[PDB]
């Protein structure tokens, strides 16, 4: 297949000691400050019964979420030069 | 086509006044506190020349990102009962 | 730590009345037209028993999905100048 | 390393003719109806000059997006039994 | 509404035989090699009881994941000219 | 505001020494094997001129992508008990 042969070629060309486009790449995610898991939270509300049922816990967490009283913690590892939003701790 | 006919049927069944699985659905994202755009930031560093070039700005922002000195602002609108992480403002 | 000190500095520089890279930012998601939740749907098929079991409901919904008879509703809030796809209602 | 040895073992156990947890898996995405690319769109507005500059085109597309006049086309291939939203064509 | 009228206009302009920004668009995802589903895996460990409970299976899979002994299979269909990472099979 | 007061309360309850739902959380991403960046790749093809223009490089990479000759490297840090796909190195 035409498209296979191009790939196997390109492979070897990047693998060239000369060219070195292909390396191992470490990846770091900042350790996160004082934070919680949704499931643990909704679980906990039941153990304490300020929720009758689960969908009460989600609805509640959803409520909190959409008013910024909580904020989801993003799993993006990769700083982007785009119209993308970021924050310092210092607030 | 078999699979089309099932769909058109199912459609009408959810569209049943009785069943009402199909509605308009508002969506809310919390307004975000004091925050910045990657592009504006990397742009600004150049206007002020504490960056020689762009890839300096990204590399820098990346550095900040992966040590939690900045945190990306997530665009998820939807509170999840899963092993997913969340935070209050109060820190 | 070197990388901390740069951050705390940069912070104050963007916080400069002069510079104003750091603001509150409202976020809007279009209200969605007549649409449904996967869970509610698979749930409903059981209440009516045109599904023996759950994995029947998923498999079915999956079937529908991959033939465009249904389309997932995207949670992206942010119009992108990229090779990214978009649609008007008018179809 | 402890954790490596568990992996290599588990591997062979799923690879067991008996167990067969590990197969090739085809993946289908519905062909999309009449739709457009952001970049092509913003590009086109310039060719026709109803945009002075690019950030006008994005701002405009963003405007359209957040009022549902356009909707981003999702790349999810995988029907989910969750509080996740979906639509038929028939609208 | 001002913003509606712009949309309906723009629509018709792209719909122009002349302009043709708006087409059907096929989408392809590579068939995946020998691979497994999380749920099936954690399920299987129980059937065989090398897991006492579920959260043991997740914790284990998580362990494997974060040491590269397994790698999640990405659902991105769209090759990006960005600081984004890719691999050949030939390893 | 009603919904604020619930949040500030819930906060303190999870912050209870007793309850401890709220901790720092380390995050690990496996170091990736021999791999490449899209931008570097498309860049390189130009330096060597087996591409006339950029959109040739993307189109090519896209071609490779959708036939599994290359595979995008996922940034998910979080093993999921779902119908989600995974792979060992051992292939």
């Amino acid at each position: 297949n035409a498209i296979a042969e191009k790939g196997e070629k390109l492979y070897h060309m990047m693998m060239n000691k000369k060219v070195n486009l292909i390396k191992d790449r470490r990846r770091k995610l900042s350790t996160v400050p004082k934070c919680f898991l949704g499931n643990e939270f909704v679980a906990w509300l039941l153990e304490i019964g300020e929720i009758s049922k689960t969908e009460e816990g989600v609805n509640l967490g959803q409520a909190l979420l959409e008013n910024g009283i909580i904020h989801h913690v993003s799993d993006k590892h990769q700083f982007k030069n785009e119209q993308v939003m970021y924050r310092f701790r210092y607030d």
